[PDB]
Parts: C-alpha cells; sequence; structure tokens
C-alpha cells in the first residue's frame, strides 16, 4: 500500500491531489478539495519504486510532449477536433516505509479497446477501422513530431475518453523510444540501453531484426493492427512462439502485399485504402519522415468509397 486512501499528496511543483480506490498501481485521483475522490474521477495517480526504469521513460515522455498547453496548441494550430496524447498534471517523489516511489497523475479513462473489440467477437468496422486510424495517424505525427515513437500500438493501448466515447487515446509509454533527440536520428543499428521487441504479433520488420524503432515501424504496426481489427486475424498467429516465423511472414507479405490481402481478406473483395496505405509505408526508409498527410488522404478515400466522410464519429 503506496497511499493511505483520501490522503493529500503534492507534487514538485506544489500542486495538491487526493488518492482514491485502485481501478479494476493505479489509483484514482482529483484536485484537493474536501470532497473525496469518487469512481468519476478526472485524474488517475501512477505509483512504482523510484529505481523502475520504464515509469522514469514514461514520466520523461509525458513532461517533454504532453504538457496541457503544449497539447492544446498543436489542437488549435492543426485544426484538430481532440488529441489521443493523455495529459501530463504533475508529479513526485513519495517516500513510505522506508522505500522511496516515483508518482505521475495523468489523466483518466473509460474502457480499453481491445475489451470492446472482443465483445464484437473480434470485428471492428471498415468505417470505425477508418476513424481509429485517422485519429492514430494524427497521435503518431505529434509523438513523432516530439522525438519519439511508441513502438507497441495495439487495441489494449487504446482507451476511450471517458466523457465522450468517440475520442480514442494511444497510452503506455514507458517503453517508448527517444529515435531524435536534439534532431539527430538514431542510426539504423541496435541500441543496447533497449531490448523490448514490441508485441510479436504487430511489431515492426525493424524490430524483428533487432534494431531500434523508427517512425515507420510505428505505420507499419498500426498497418497490422488495422488487418487485425478488420478480418479477426493475421496470417502469423497460429504460430506467434518463434519469432523467426513472424519476421519470415512480414517479410515475405511485405515484398508481396497483393498475397497479404488475398490471404487475410475474402477472394477479389480487399479494401483498397489498406493496402494502398501498406505500399506507402513500404516506401519509407528507416530515417525518412512519413508524409502523415497523405496517409490520412489515403484512408479518406476509403471513406468515401462506403459512403460516408471524417465525421469524427467511431461508431463502437
Ligand atoms: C477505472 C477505469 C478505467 N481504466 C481502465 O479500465 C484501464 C483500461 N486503464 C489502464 C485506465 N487507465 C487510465 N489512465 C491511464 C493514463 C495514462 F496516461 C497511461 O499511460 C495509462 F497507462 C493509463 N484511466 C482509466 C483506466
Ligand atoms: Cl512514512
Amino acid at each position: 500500500e503506496q497511499f493511505a486512501v483520501g490522503e493529500i499528496i503534492t507534487d514538485m511543483a506544489a500542486a495538491a491531489w487526493k488518492v482514491g480506490l485502485p481501478i479494476g498501481c493505479i489509483y484514482l485521483a482529483d484536485m484537493n478539495s474536501s470532497e473525496s475522490v469518487g469512481s468519476d474521477a478526472p485524474c488517475v495517480v501512477k505509483v512504482e519504486p523510484s529505481d523502475n526504469g520504464p515509469l522514469f521513460t514514461e514520466l520523461k515522455f509525458y513532461q517533454r510532449a504532453a504538457k496541457p498547453e503544449q497539447i492544446q496548441k498543436w489542437i488549435r494550430t492543426r485544426k484538430l477536433k481532440y488529441l489521443g496524447v493523455p495529459k501530463y498534471w504533475g508529479s513526485g517523489l513519495h517516500d513510505k516505509n522506508g522505500k522511496s516511489y516515483r508518482f505521475m497523475i495523468m489523466d483518466r479513462f473509460g474502457s480499453d479497446l481491445q475489451k470492446i473489440y472482443e465483445a464484437n467477437a473480434k470485428r471492428f468496422s471498415r468505417k470505425t477501422v477508418l476513424q481509429l486510424s485517422l485519429r492514430i495517424l494524427d497521435i503518431l505525427e505529434y509523438i513523432h513530431e516530439h522525438e519519439y515513437v511508441h513502438g507497441d500500438i495495439k487495441a489494449s493501448n487504446l482507451l476511450l475518453n471517458y466523457k465522450n466515447p468517440d475520442q480514442v487515446y494511444l497510452v503506455d509509454y514507458g517503453l517508448a523510444y527517444r529515435y531524435c533527440p536534439e534532431g539527430v536520428h538514431k542510426a539504423y543499428a541496435a541500441d543496447p540501453k533497449r531490448c523490448h521487441d514490441g508485441t510479436i504479433e504487430f511489431t515492426s520488420i525493424d524490430a524483428h531484426n533487432g534494431v531500434a524503432p523508427s517512425r515507420r515501424g510505428d505505420l507499419e504496426i498500426l498497418g497490422y493492427c488495422m488487418i487485425q481489427w478488420l478480418t479477426g486475424h493475421l496470417p502469423w498467429e497460429d504460430n506467434l512462439k518463434d519469432p523467426k516465423y513472424v519476421r519470415d511472414s512480414k517479410i515475405r507479405y511485405r515484398e508481396n502485399i497483393a498475397s497479404l490481402m488475398d490471404k487475410c481478406f475474402p477472394a477479389a473483395n480487399a479494401p483498397g485504402e489498406i493496402a494502398k496505405y501498406m505500399e506507402t509505408v513500404k516506401l519509407l526508409d528507416y530515417t525518412e519522415k512519413p508524409l502523415y498527410e497523405n496517409l490520412r488522404d489515403i484512408l479518406l478515400q476509403g471513406l468515401k468509397a462506403i459512403g460516408s466522410k471524417d465525421d469524427g464519429k467511431l461508431d463502437l
């Protein structure tokens, strides 16, 4: 028990918070007041031993790229409805029982997409998949432009806004990677300070080859998520215990995207924007910056094809 329930904690900027019950070491949190922290709390507090490396990595990302006005400024200038990076509210050090703990205050959210995906018998519609992926491309553009890649996009790292079910957020930056510190892209090689390969069914070819993740990796990961979400499957899913097999199929299907479309979708009935998406991500060099707006225009053509538009509705 890192906290006394209902106690007041003070972050290093002197902002006061009350700590609440744990959710479903993450506790509900709110601003300091005479009211207690309830079920509808707007924040969470994450706490870990101060020697926990992932929370320090995640904390530094949030400090650098997730300041509330930093996000709000981007939303206005890029003319967006919202932006699915969670907001950083504060952090500090907390000693209890002769042990040191690091804590971090963040937005609270509703359900993860993996639970909702499983509740639909492992299918999201083409409307949902295009609408989700457009907003992830906005998220990925943002974090990429602030020198980070996520490396682990998947439904269970996608949380709905608690008070708005058409807003999705990308969470979990504990094994995120600073690919571009001070504008200097990392070279095509391994990084000994890291050793996360991703989640095996969705990770990039780069990651399978043991090099540090980069921007094209994230778009590749999203590509595989799109097919998983549309079809309920990935070709290599019955052999996840062998990373050699999974790298081999991914490399082979990268070289022949039509055979991936034929393998995953019913014969002569595959969504053209997905194939077109994969083909564009294929062209990217390791260090290259994606043309994010063209990737979104590709997914926009798809919404046009199904008699729809980017109206922000995820339809969950
Ligand atoms: C109650 C409840 C709902 N609820 C859940 O069911 C599960 C899916 N989780 C994990 C939640 N996470 C958060 N915040 C969060 C913020 C961040 F910034 C993170 O990086 C992060 F990992 C988590 N808020 C609420 C939930
Ligand atoms: Cl104490």
